[PDB]
């Protein structure tokens, strides 16, 4: 019915930094050869899309922002193999090309196709398929869920369950894969172990889920909003800290804590300081420390390599080291076999005309993840 | 028949920083409770005992540096069970004492009973056991091997074969194991990698074979001093680059000899700008960086967290991640079987009273390891 036609429809265009959305319409083109036009059905609300916001995280403007959602497919260009019209899809804001030195590597998933390094914010052809009030509209690493239609490459989206629920395993999309695989594939969390989880939102609770499957003995959440608390043990954490209640350095506590350091800490918040003190709390001589928090576009941090020196492993990772085509179909499946739980990190859910208020709720600390339907 | 007596012997005493060692004649207390003196055959210059010279290491002076060597028990403090009188014995700047959280785990090496952290330059009860015209004088690492006698705690010595050669054996005290181990067991090469060694001294010497000992394709060695690089290619180096040499900044000169990033990369110098290039030119989404080199004390590097968030994995270590007392004779047992050779590292071998002879050769940039012979 819309198939080959530049379709009308509203979304949600961030036109300057630091202003609210603009609920308005746009004009979304028919998919090109290897592409794929969906009709979004559920989007999250993750903070990366905040930080184009905020300037935190720097990708050209004006833009449709978006990267964890589930649609169904309405119609593709010639040549797409892997989606029908009318299958389920997640969009992946990672790609996975399948050809590259990284997609044919064991234990990478940071395919050359990404648009994150060096945000063009284009499709892979370097044009785009949105133009409001007659202007080129950019996308966002290649997914710009923000729109109830969008256009993405076909190494891009996955293909999944044709029962699953899409207003849950959006989550699959961002939030719960990153947290989770950072956990079991990055971090390697062993059976036994003592984990520190820094930052408490959705991110940082799949983080927990997945120290919890891993058989963590101890997963210690780090938080200075007390009310992330409650949650956070529910689905996993042994014991909460809040850094204001004490009077030494929250690196100090934690290493006292476990008895001399942690076997595994997560930064999912995203400041240089506190990517420093959890990679300090991890135990000098055998902690590993995963970044998975988003820091301030171009700043450096700073450290003394002492604390690497004695034996500590740094590392970091994009959407939970997980290669994204293959894994998320195999998500949604585990999801749809009850072998995770996606509702301990759904707190809101919301017409997406209501956008602006999901964002409210993210920024006062009232929400995990607001779920937006279409 | 000295046992239980002082001995009365020459040791190198570095008296205060940035002066040559000063041959003086010390008294050496005989071995109390769980401590073995040794009669030194051979100790290695390495440069970290230069970097006591220059204040790069700060440890309490006056000190009696040393802590690559090999020689023979004179005698054995009450209660001593690892060691006997007679036995061929290797020094161990970081103990293992078998019981404390590191020594048991899988991994760790960097026992806490080290001396490294918050160095104390004494015995682990905490007194010295050298005296300098009736004024203590420090130990360093609980080794102190520039001494015709030294005394240690028994977690910091292990018997080897007794047919070793000593004046070739020493080098597993620390230049060769920290090398071999940050390639085979830290970073854990793989076959048909390709690695970058930054510094071509003896431990980087010793990187390289270590990755040419797991099959790495590639090993490109970096120095700016290109009369190291003969001695790099005859063990394994493939290639080797001078950053002097060219107009742009080595991480993307590596970059582009690697064809987007190395596999390996090893810092084996001791600049904090080489370990941020180091880990730069490793590939962003697999790569892995090990720091071995030690910097300047005190001094922090600053790096964009970027570089982790990819997916690299940085990581350090101290004595190539070797669990010492365990892994020294075993070291020895593959020298003795032809595993490995040591002579390539050797270019120098001056008696020990000639030890400021030998810092001058390492300052020149002439020798790799002089061996001084007692
Ligand atoms: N690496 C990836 O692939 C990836 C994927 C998703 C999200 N991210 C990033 O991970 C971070 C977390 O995402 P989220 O959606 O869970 O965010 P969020 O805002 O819901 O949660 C962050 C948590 O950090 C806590 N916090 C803030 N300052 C703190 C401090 N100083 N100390 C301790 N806790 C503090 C907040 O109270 C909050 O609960 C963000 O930076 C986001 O951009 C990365
Ligand atoms: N981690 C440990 O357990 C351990 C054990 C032994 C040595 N070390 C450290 O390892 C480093 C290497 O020791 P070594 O005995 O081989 O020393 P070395 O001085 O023989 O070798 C260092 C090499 O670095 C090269 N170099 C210096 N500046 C450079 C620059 N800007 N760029 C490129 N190359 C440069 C020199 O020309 C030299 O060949 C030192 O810092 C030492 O303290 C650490
Ligand atoms: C600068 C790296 C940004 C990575 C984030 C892109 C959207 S997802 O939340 C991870
Ligand atoms: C402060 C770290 C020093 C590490 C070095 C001590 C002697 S060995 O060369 C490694
Ligand atoms: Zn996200
Ligand atoms: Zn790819
Ligand atoms: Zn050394
Ligand atoms: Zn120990």
């Amino acid at each position: 019915s819309t198939a080959g036609k530049v379709i009308k429809c509203k979304a949600a265009v961030l036109w300057e930094e630091k202003k609210p959305f603009s609920i308005e319409e746009v004009e979304v083109a028919p998919p090109k050869a290897h592409e794929v036009r969906i009709k979004m059905v559920a989007t999250g609300i993750c903070r990366s899309d905040d930080h184009v916001v905020s300037g935190t995280l720097v990708t050209p403007l004006p833009v449709i922002a978006g990267h964890e959602a589930a649609g169904i497919v309405e119609s593709i260009g010639e040549g797409v193999t892997t989606v029908r019209p009318g299958d389920k899809v997640i969009p992946l804001f990672t790609p996975q090309c399948g050809k590259c030195r990284v997609c044919k590597h064991p234990e990478g998933n940071f395919c050359l196709k990404n648009d994150l390094s060096m945000p063009r914010g284009t499709m892979q052809d370097g044009t785009s398929r949105f133009t409001c009030r007659g202007k080129p509209i950019h996308h966002f690493l290649g997914t710009s869920t923000f729109s109830q239609y969008t256009v993405v490459d076909e190494i891009s989206v996955a293909k999944i369950d044709a029962a699953s629920p899409l207003e849950k395993v959006c989550l699959i999309g961002c939030g719960f894969s990153t947290g989770y695989g950072s956990a079991v594939k990055v971090a390697k969390v062993t059976q036994g172990s003592t984990c520190a989880v820094f930052g408490l939102g959705g991110v940082g609770l799949s983080v927990i889920m997945g120290c919890k499957a891993a058989g963590a003995a101890r997963i210690i959440g780090v938080d200075i909003n007390k009310d992330k608390f409650a949650k956070a043990k529910e689905v996993g954490a042994t014991e909460c800290v809040n850094p204001q209640d004490y009077k030494k350095p929250i690196q100090e506590v934690l290493t006292e804590m476990s008895n001399g350091g942690v076997d595994f800490s997560f930064e999912v918040i995203g400041r240089l300081d506190t990517m420093v003190t959890a990679l300090s709390c991890c135990q000098e001589a055998y902690g590993v420390s995963v970044i998975v928090g988003v820091p301030p576009d171009s700043q450096n941090l700073s450290m003394n390599p002492m604390l690497l020196l004695s034996g500590r492993t740094w590392k970091g990772a994009i959407f939970g080291g997980f290669k994204s085509k293959d894994s998320v179909p195999k998500l949604v499946a585990d999801f749809m076999a009850k072998k995770f739980a996606l509702d301990p990190l759904i707190t809101h859910v919301l017409p997406f005309e209501k956008i602006n208020e999901g964002f409210d709720l993210l920024r006062s600390g009232e929400s995990i993840r607001t779920i937006l339907t279409f």
